[PDB]
C-alpha cells in the first residue's frame, strides 16, 4: 500500500498538499484530512483514495457555499437552485444543505420575515401576493404565516389606502362606478382581502 511521506499546506489556508512516498499525490480539503484521519505514515488502498476523491469534491461544492453566501443572504431553494447552476453530483445535494443547516447558515424562518418586513418598508404589496411569492421560494405554510404576522390590518389598511389613493389617481378618466371596482380589483389582485376595501373606503 501506498504511505504519505508528508502532508504541506498550500499556500491559501485550508487545503493540503499530499504526497505518497515522496511524491506528491493529491490534494484534500481539511474537512477531508479529518475525515480520513490522513496522517504522515497513512496507508491507503484504490477503494479509499477514491473515496478521499469524492468527498473532496463535496467539500470543494461546500466551500464555494460558504463564499455564495458571504455577499447576501439566501433561501434554501437559492442554495439548491446554486447547486445545481455548478452541476453539482445530486447526491451531494441533500448532504449539503444538511451541513450548511447544521451550522444554521442557512434559515427559511428568519428569511421569510426579513423578506416580509423589507416589502413593508418599501413596497405595496398585500398577503396575499407576500404568501405566493414565498411559496414560489420554497418556504412551508407555517413559514409563510408567521411571517405575514407583521402584516396587521393597520400596517395592511396603511399600504391598502396608498396604493388605493395611487390607483384613484391612474384611474382618474373613468366613470364612478368603474372606477371604484378598479381600485378593489386591484387591491384584491395585490393580495388584500375584500374586508379591506371597506374599510378605507370613505378615505
Amino acid at each position: 500500500l501506498a504511505k504519505i511521506s508528508k502532508i504541506e499546506a498550500q499556500k491559501r489556508k485550508g487545503r493540503y498538499n499530499i504526497y505518497l512516498d515522496g511524491k506528491y499525490a493529491f490534494p484534500v480539503a481539511e474537512s477531508v484530512l479529518i475525515q480520513f484521519r490522513l496522517m504522515k505514515g497513512t496507508e491507503l488502498d484504490e477503494k479509499q483514495i477514491a473515496a478521499i476523491a469524492t468527498a473532496d469534491q463535496q467539500a470543494k461544492a461546500y466551500s464555494r457555499m460558504l463564499d455564495y453566501l458571504s455577499y447576501q443572504m439566501r433561501t434554501e431553494s437559492d442554495i439548491v437552485k446554486k447547486l445545481k447552476e455548478i452541476d453539482t453530483p445530486e447526491e451531494f445535494v441533500e448532504p449539503i444543505l444538511k451541513k450548511l443547516r447544521g451550522q444554521q447558515l442557512i434559515d427559511d424562518h428568519a428569511y421569510a420575515a426579513s423578506y416580509v418586513r423589507t416589502m413593508i418598508n418599501t413596497d405595496l404589496k398585500g398577503p396575499g401576493i407576500i404568501r405566493q411569492h414565498l411559496r414560489q421560494k420554497g418556504i412551508g405554510e407555517s413559514d409563510i404565516d408567521d411571517a405575514l404576522t407583521q402584516f396587521t390590518p393597520e400596517v395592511q389598511a396603511e399600504l391598502a389606502k396608498k396604493l388605493a389613493l395611487k390607483l384613484f389617481r391612474r384611474y382618474r378618466n373613468q366613470p364612478e362606478r368603474r372606477r371604484e371596482q378598479k381600485v378593489q380589483q386591484g387591491l384584491t389582485t395585490k393580495g388584500f382581502s375584500s374586508s379591506v376595501y371597506e374599510m378605507i373606503k370613505d378615505e
